[PDB]
This record gives C-alpha cells, sequence and structure tokens, in this order.
C-alpha cells in the first residue's frame, strides 16, 4: 500500500529499515502494542507490533510508520526509522522523556509541596508549541482529526520542555473502532454530524486543547457523557473558563468553537492570539490555582 502526503507517495520501501542487532530495548515505558526506551548511540522511544495480530494491524502499523516518517517539523515527533523486518516489528521514535501532555498537567499541578511546578507562560508556551504543529499540518492539507492532549508528548519535564504531536492513530484509520471511542468531546457539529472534515475541525479541537491545559489536565465537559456533549454543543453549550483562566485566553477556546467553521479562526491567527497572550503581562501574572 502507497501513502500519500504533501502531493508525494511513498511506500514501505521508502522507511529507513534499522537493523535489528543494531537496536536494544532498555526498559518498558508504560492499548495495542507496547512503548519501550531503546538505543539504537541514539536514544529511541519503541513501538512494538504484537506478532499476535490480524493483517490488518499490519497494514495499520504500515501505515502509520509511513505518516510519521513523511512530516517535518520540530512540533512532529520524529520518526527515527523502522524495523520490519523482524519480528516483533518496531517504529522507532524520537523519545519524549515528558511523556503525554495530560499526565504531565495533571502530575505537575501546583500543590503546596510543589507551589511554583508551573506558571501560566509554561501552559502558554505548550499551547504555542502544538499550535505550530497543527499550522504545519493545516498548510499541508492533512486533517489530524483528534487533537486532544493525550496525543501529545512532552520532550522532558523541566523548564526547557517542548510539547509535540505524537499521536496519527485516527488519521491513520480514516486514511485505510466504534462509536463508543469516538472523541466526541473534541469534535465539532458537523463532524459527528455528517462526518464533514477540513482543518476547521482541527481548530475546534485545539479548542478543547487548550482548556484541557489551562484546567491542568481535568477532562473537557465535566461530568458529562458523550451523548450529553453532543447534544449540548449541538445546542450551542459552551465549557466554562477553567479556573483561573485568563480573559484573553478563554476568548481564544470560544472562537475555536464558533458553530460555523467559516467562523473559526485558522492556525495562524490562532498563534497569532496566543503570542499576544504571552506578551500581555496581565496574563501571564495570572496565578495558577494551587491544588490542595
Amino acid at each position: 500500500p502507497n501513502y500519500c502526503f504533501a502531493g508525494k507517495t511513498s511506500s514501505i520501501s521508502d522507511l529507513k529499515e534499522v537493523p535489528r542487532k543494531n537496536i536494544t530495548l532498555i526498559r518498558g515505558l508504560g492499548a495495542f502494542g507496547e512503548v519501550y526506551e531503546g538505543q539504537v548511540p541514539l536514544q529511541v522511544a519503541v513501538k512494538t507490533l504484537p506478532e499476535v495480530c490480524s493483517e490488518q494491524d499490519e497494514l495499520d502499523f504500515l501505515m502509520e510508520a509511513l505518516i510519521i516518517s513523511k512530516f517535518n517539523h520540530q512540533n512532529i515527533v520524529r520518526c527515527i526509522g523502522v524495523s520490519l523486518q523482524s519480528l516483533p516489528r518496531f517504529i522507532l521514535l524520537e523519545l519524549m522523556a515528558g511523556g503525554d501532555l495530560k499526565s504531565f498537567l495533571r502530575e505537575t499541578r501546583p500543590r503546596p509541596s510543589q507551589p511554583s511546578s508551573l506558571a501560566m507562560l509554561d501552559l502558554l508556551h505548550v499551547a504555542r508549541d502544538i499550535a505550530c504543529g497543527c499550522q504545519y499540518l493545516e498548510e499541508n492539507h492533512f486533517i489530524h482529526r483528534d487533537i486532544a492532549a493525550r496525543n501529545c508528548l512532552l520532550t522532558c519535564p523541566g523548564p526547557g520542555r517542548v510539547a509535540k504531536i505524537a499521536d496519527f492513530g485516527m488519521a491513520r484509520d480514516i486514511y485505510r473502532g466504534g462509536c463508543a471511542m469516538l472523541p466526541v468531546k473534541w469534535m465539532p457539529p458537523e463532524a459527528f454530524m455528517e462526518g464533514i472534515f477540513t482543518s476547521k475541525t482541527d481548530t475546534w479541537s485545539f479548542g478543547v486543547l487548550l482548556w484541557e491545559i489551562f484546567s491542568l489536565g481535568y477532562m473537557p465537559y465535566p461530568s458529562k457523557s458523550n451523548q450529553e456533549v453532543l447534544e449540548f454543543v449541538t445546542s450551542g453549550g459552551r465549557m466554562d473558563p477553567p479556573k483561573n483562566c485568563p480573559g484573553p485566553v478563554y476568548r481564544i477556546m470560544t472562537q475555536c468553537w464558533q458553530h460555523q467553521p467559516e467562523d473559526r479562526p485558522n492556525f495562524a491567527i490562532i498563534l497569532e492570539r496566543i503570542e499576544y497572550c504571552t506578551q500581555d503581562p496581565d496574563v501571564i501574572n495570572t496565578a495558577l490555582p494551587i491544588e490542595y
């Protein structure tokens, strides 16, 4: 099977096959398939394909490799290569020691133990990082379909951290699952209703990611089920600001959640507005809540 991105066609032959003897698994790092820290030395993350898998699982794994390998942007996780000619098959990825963004936010919340673990600027930098990645996808006409905190990774826990889009499983499934597994809480009305997807789809999802970020890792639409959210959003309902969220930041969210896709900003505009928030002393001097 071939893969097309940015007007070019690649195949399995285009993937950089790394000799299996050059790859060593160091430690597990935590649904389908496991992820390890590895060495090729170059430190990598290793995603494995279970040997007990269907032919469709194999094609899915291949397509994931093709998709990530063809992106070229600092805010999308790099693919070092693959090891598909030995079993179990490997995809070799940029090692992201900070882990996933949702877990990071939850575990690094300000507490009386760590009163200054995070500040507004840290959150705005994460938002900018992912918005930069989204802008790259948008300008290359790639619709992610699942922009959410769980699908982003951090290079490290500490101050120089960079956030990157990591998981492209939904886009992979669509490129060629069930209702219960659909990320409804991240989807715009035209998406779950008509199955219409555009870049304005990802704009809506990014608004929800922004809420995730500034809530410090809460599940969107607290206390609402998927179907309750669907009816809520379809009726015009929107989330309230996260605790202590600056007005200028919340306004970016609500612009991302405009009912009509044409009324939602593209990512160039979103980046401009995030940048403006980062300049505003009243925004960045706002204290985040301390979780007791």
